[PDB]
């Protein structure tokens, strides 16, 4: 009975200090490394070799950063069972906490409507107790399309939900569950399965047949406007100027599904958008809900989902509430984070759209300091820490209507320590007041967006809203459930994935030039771990790795076509360093592997598109970032014209390997020694840098074409040939 | 309005078959089509294995007189 | 690399008995140790030539 409901476990302490002692020793290596490159000059061309020091220097600091806040990794396991038989026993009214989740649509023109539609079936045919559920969509763009296709959805949901929840289904939504490989009847044993299932395939197929034919007749638009079944026009005719409206279905009100259990609430929500006025990309949205939400209905916890992720394992919010709910280890924890799965994703890693290494090493890593860092979608949020509250333990009405609104009802409705709402109770007022929460003005001379809710920052919101409350004395916590909890769509094709480094990298970087920079933000007041800065220093300042990189990409192919050297070369001082180096980063990777593990393609895939992404667009970043500065074309450019830097710089780095080919033609054996180093240099950055042209350029397998090589090898032999007879 | 109106090579396409449909008794009239097409499907198969073992006399059409097809180098015109 | 020609005549068929026995026991223990076609990593089975090589040149320097 006095149990915990979770266990957090260390990581095995013989697959742990190894990996500790490399990482210590890899330190005093480099350390030693650096002095050393320091006292020797070279006198003969100190340019190059300055640039090289400052770029290893740079590199040695990331290194620093990246590698310092992995020590005692750990995992939790939680435990269900005590929690049901603690909270769910029987006899009593069931006293598990309530939530809301949030769904923000932007535009259906580029999600379709099936897609939010098979979001919103798994959220409604969840495992937990109905009357403590609700789902918030805010549709941004007021269109019509995603209006009827939630009537529709509120339509099939009394069929799906009754039928999912009799046979225990396991993805829970329609079309990731009729679109399964594995065998359907692996450990299904109730004699009506079978008809019920096939009754119910064709049920979903007639549903997206109705979707289908919803969208085609929204695809024509009418002269007038819209019109609405009762007769009044809809008020998104203008989609720069509409009211605010909400709708409610499937709640109490609304009938029950076959069975006779009543669904859960269906709110669709619409805030006010009167043009002049300065409109937040999805902070704004995520703000009216949850202002709304205290409104209509007041929950502690609250989750935020995308549109493309659905709910795979039916049990993520039981599965939560282990950790929110025990007084012990969870009164003082803000939010639980879940990992991004994905789906459809192939065998092959074209672009690195696993993350394991993020994912699977950095955050379980630092879950053990206060948590991980809040991504986008799926996370479990308390409720009165976004208001911007302390954790406990260690007239007036005026500083309220500054802190949030001048609404009574929503600020009596925050005052409330877990739950519960005004006691207004009447439907009335709260139907006719949560109306007037979603206002074009309400967030005016109130904190929301600079200490409240979600910060209103550039591009990227999530960083800075999980840091604003990781600053005060809030934890979070990481969570990995078997089953995996939430199973997202992954981007198509490579362009997307380039606007989106691009976006995440100036999102950063925008980041890095505001007061809310976790370099110096509340270095006095503490509350936040040093661990935890250094972590945020690094998802900061991780882009502008990409800055010296590139010198130290071109300097050895710079000194190839004439100099030839680096440093003076001293086999009995510098090698075995030299090489301890090389032997000590390799035993990190090995013992990184041992404990994570993450597979060792993977592994290489993540460690060559550090290089491959970071010459590619995070150097654009940084010209964003500091022509955007200097200022106080700058859209998002062309997928072709993000990949000239790598491709130039493998052009120059080959041609220096020609040079080199040239001069060992011209050498006599007594030059033979000194080449080896710069060709070993010349050849890391060429096998960085090329899988990745290759996988873009050649449509099959191992070699791209054959006789276009051939060719090509010819061309290279002929020119520098020419380039021989004319030295 | 069939893509590929031929019914082979449309009940034998990967692509996913209600992508653009919109009207309300597609899936139950192509579910009852398949079935029709299929047993078709045996017919063909039915005459090609009674078309396997020539007979001695030769072939005999239905409404009594013999086909006239049955010297394959000797037969005289006929259209229908 | 001792060799100065003299010796190049002898070490070729002990290269093919020892090339024989390795081309036998490889392939297994490559497909157990790769998931993937072909071969199993790349710059895994790089570092492992690599490191190769640095012993041997180490083994030079200290014959
Ligand atoms: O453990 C791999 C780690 O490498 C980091 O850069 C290395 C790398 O050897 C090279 O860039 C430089 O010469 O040395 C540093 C020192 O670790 C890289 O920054 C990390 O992202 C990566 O995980
Ligand atoms: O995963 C969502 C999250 O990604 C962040 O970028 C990561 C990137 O995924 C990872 O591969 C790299 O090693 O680190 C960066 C820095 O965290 C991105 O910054 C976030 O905005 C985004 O929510």
């Amino acid at each position: 009975a006095r149990q915990p409901l979770s266990r957090k476990v260390p990581i095995a302490s013989s697959k742990i200090n190894p990996y500790r002692m490399v990482i210590v020793a890899r330190l005093l290596i480099l350390a030693f490394f650096l002095r050393y490159r320091i006292l020797n000059p070279v006198h003969d061309a100190i340019g190059l070799w300055l640039t090289s020091v400052i770029c290893e220097i740079w590199f040695a600091f990331s290194w620093i950063l990246d590698q310092f806040p992995k020590w005692f990794p750990i995992d939790r396991e939680t435990y269900l069972d005590r929690l049901s038989l603690r909270y769910e026993r029987e006899g009593e009214p069931n006293m598990l906490a309530p939530v809301d989740i949030f769904v923000s649509t932007v535009d259906p023109m580029k999600e379709p409507p099936l897609v939010t539609a098979n979001t919103v079936l798994s959220i409604l045919a969840m495992d937990y107790p109905v009357d403590k559920i609700s789902c918030y969509i805010s549709d941004d763009g007021a269109s019509m399309l995603t209006f009827e296709s939630l009537s529709e959805t509120a339509e099939f949901a009394r069929k799906w939900v009754p039928f999912c929840k009799k046979f225990a289904i396991e993805p829970r939504a329609p079309e990731m569950y009729f679109t399964l490989k594995v065998d359907y009847l692996k450990d299904k044993v109730q004699p009506t399965f079978v008809k019920e299932r096939r009754a119910m395939k064709r049920e979903y197929e007639e549903f997206k047949v109705r979707i289908n034919a919803l969208v085609a007749k929204a695809q024509k638009v009418p002269p007038e406007g819209w019109i609405m079944q009762d007769g009044t026009p809809w008020p998104g005719n203008n989609t720069k100027d509409h009211p605010g409206m909400i709708q409610v279905f499937l709640g109490q009100s609304g009938g029950h599904d076959t069975e006779g259990n009543e669904l859960p609430r269906l709110v669709y929500v619409s805030r006010e958008k009167r043009p002049g006025f300065l409109h937040h990309k999805k902070a704004g949205a995520m703000n009216a809900l949850v202002r709304v939400s205290g409104v209509l209905t007041n929950a502690p916890f609250m989750l935020n989902l995308d549109c493309d992720h659905y709910i795979n394992n039916s049990k993520a919010a039981r599965e939560a509430m282990c950790f929110l709910m025990d007084p012990q280890i969870g009164r003082k924890v803000c939010y639980v984070q879940f990992p991004q799965r994905f789906d459809g994703i192939d065998r092959h890693d074209r672009y690195a759209n696993r993350n394991t290494v993020f994912f699977d090493i950095n955050m379980k890593g630092l879950d053990g300091i206060q948590g991980p860092v809040y991504v986008g979608t799926g996370c479990v949020f308390r409720r009165q820490a976004l208001y911007g509250y302390e954790p406990p333990k260690g007239m007036s009405q005026m500083n309220f209507e500054k802190k949030f609104g001048q609404s009574a009802i929503f600020v009596t409705s925050t005052l409330m320590d877990q739950g519960g709402v005004p006691p207004s109770s009447s439907p009335a007022a709260l139907l006719k007041e949560a109306i007037h929460v979603i206002s074009c003005g309400y967030e005016d001379k109130t904190e929301w967006g600079s200490e409240l809710g979600w910060i209103y920052g550039s591009i990227t919101e999530d960083i800075l809203t999980g840091f604003k409350m990781h600053c005060r004395g809030w934890r979070s916590i990481y969570c990995m459930p078997k089953l995996p909890a939430f199973k997202g769509s992954a981007p198509i094709n490579l362009s997307d994935r380039l606007n989106q480094v691009l976006r995440w990298a100036l999102g950063s970087v925008e980041i890095f030039f505001s007061r809310h920079c976790p370099a110096w933000y509340g270095l006095k007041g503490a509350k936040l771990r040093w661990l935890e800065r250094f972590a945020y220093v690094n998802t900061t300042i991780y882009p502008f790795t990409s800055l010296p990189l590139l010198a130290y990409c071109t300097l050895p192919a710079i000194c190839l076509l004439t100099d030839k050297f680096i440093m003076p070369p001293i086999s009995t001082f510098a090698s075995l360093f030299f090489i301890a180096l090389f032997l000590s980063i390799f035993a990190t990777g090995i013992l990184e592997l041992r404990w994570s593990g993450v597979s060792i393609e993977e592994w290489w895939r993540n460690e060559q598109f550090w290089v491959i992404g970071g010459i590619s667009a995070h150097l654009f970043a940084v010209v964003q970032g500091l022509l955007k500065v200097l200022a106080g074309e700058l859209y998002t450019f062309k997928w072709t014209t993000l990949l000239i830097p790598p491709t130039t710089v493998l052009i120059i780095n080959l041609v220096g390997v020609v040079a080199g080919i040239s001069d060992a033609i011209n050498n006599g054996y007594q030059s033979w020694g000194p080449l080896f180093g710069k060709l070993f240099f010349s050849f890391w950055v060429i096998v960085h840098l090329y899988p990745f042209l290759k996988g873009l350029m050649g449509r099959q397998n191992r070699t791209p074409t054959i006789v276009v090589i051939w060719s090509v090898l010819l061309a290279s032999i002929f020119s520098l040939l020419w380039v021989r007879i004319d030295p």
